[PDB]
């Protein structure tokens, strides 16, 4: 299979990348310098992840020792909900443009639909919790995201965690200069994202799937939730593969027209991560696969359930 997809920017995307959440400060230089050295050329970043420095600290020495050149790497970040005022998104981007030390970033997503109110804390709260909004629109958001392409900064600009109804809105924009490139979304067996993906494929957006793995390091797991990697119907598919549990979870989407993001700290598993090009799911698997869906969704905050812009009541 085709190791890159191509955007609606005219630049092509590899459909497998590293993810850098929860990656641990001390250990995710030597994550990405390993991912490059074993072919890895697309690193999923957020300046929410408060690792960005270290990942750039790899991508700084990997092209300074040329094991790649810039050209081949393909670097995604994201905008956190607290800047999504138009005077801050400009400097938002070029801080993480400064702790990546790189001059333009492949691909800028806003992270969530929901602005919160600036400030230094990521999650402001009020006396009882909930998430303080901004009254920052997503089409001014998405207007200030136009600017950065405009200014060179970015090279393509996208969107995550948005609902068909959010996505149809940017669509929708009154003078809309750019469209979105990308959404990216969890996805996985037990939320398989039919309805979306379609959506967003129809009119040309690629999908990127987050949490393919299930996110087992997530901070809130509960010992009561599903778990895709000890599945036993998916380890016998991978069983019949002759590869591990994975492997199968990470070729599951790309065979849907999905870039995919694994995150990994694990110098073996990184390795074993890259090594699904040579093995093909049938059909039926693909089948067998989508029939787990459950609409277990672990990403998503009861802080910001009743945000006007949540993007989780919605159906799809
Ligand atoms: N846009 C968004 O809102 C959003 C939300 C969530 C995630 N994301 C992105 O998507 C990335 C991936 O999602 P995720 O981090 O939630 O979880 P994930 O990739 O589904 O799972 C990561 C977990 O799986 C383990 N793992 C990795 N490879 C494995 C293997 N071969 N065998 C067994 N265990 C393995 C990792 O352990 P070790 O690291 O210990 O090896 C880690 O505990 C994130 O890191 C982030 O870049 C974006
Ligand atoms: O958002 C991600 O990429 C991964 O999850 C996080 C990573 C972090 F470093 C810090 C927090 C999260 C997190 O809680 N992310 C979940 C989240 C964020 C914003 C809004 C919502 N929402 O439901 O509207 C949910």
């Amino acid at each position: 299979m085709a190791s890159r997809i191509l955007l609606n920017n005219g630049a092509k995307m590899p459909i497998l990348g590293l993810g850098t959440w929860k990656s641990p400060p001390g250990q995710v230089t030597e994550a990405v310098k390993v991912a490059i050295d074993v072919g890895y050329r697309h690193i999923d970043c957020a300046h929410v992840y408060q690792n960005e420095n270290e990942v750039g600290v790899a991508i700084q020495e990997k092209l300074r020792e040329q094991v790649v050149k810039r050209e081949e790497l393909f670097i995604v970040s994201k905008l956190w909900c607290t800047y999504h005022e138009k005077g801050l998104v400009k400097g938002a981007c070029q801080k993480t443009l400064s702790d990546l030390k790189l001059d333009y970033l492949d691909l800028y997503l806003i992270h969530w639909p929901t602005g919160f109110k600036p400030g230094k804390e990521f999650f402001p709260l009020d006396e009882s919790g909930n998430v303080v909004p901004s009254d920052t629109n997503i089409l001014d958001t998405w207007a200030a995201m136009e600017e950065l392409v405009d200014e060179g900064l970015v090279k393509a600009i996208g969107i995550s965690n948005f609902n068909h109804l959010q996505v149809e809105m940017i669509l929708n924009k009154p003078g809309l200069k750019y469209k979105p490139a990308v959404n990216q979304i969890e996805c996985h067996p037990y939320l398989t994202q039919e309805k979306l993906i379609q959506y967003c494929q129809s009119k040309g957006i690629v999908v990127t799937a987050y949490s393919p793995l299930g996110s087992p390091d997530r901070p809130w797991a509960k010992p009561e939730d599903p778990s895709l990697l000890e599945d036993p119907r998916i380890k016998a598919i991978a069983a019949k593969h002759n590869k591990t549990t994975a492997q199968v979870l990470i070729r599951f989407p790309m065979q849907r027209n999905l870039v995919v993001i694994p995150k990994s700290v694990t110098p073996e598993r990184i390795a074993e991560n890259f090594k699904v090009f040579d093995f093909e799911l049938s059909s039926q698997d693909m089948t067998t696969l989508l029939s787990y869906n459950r609409n277990w969704r672990v990403c998503a905050l009861a802080s910001c359930t009743s945000h006007k812009d949540y993007p989780f009541h919605e159906e799809f």
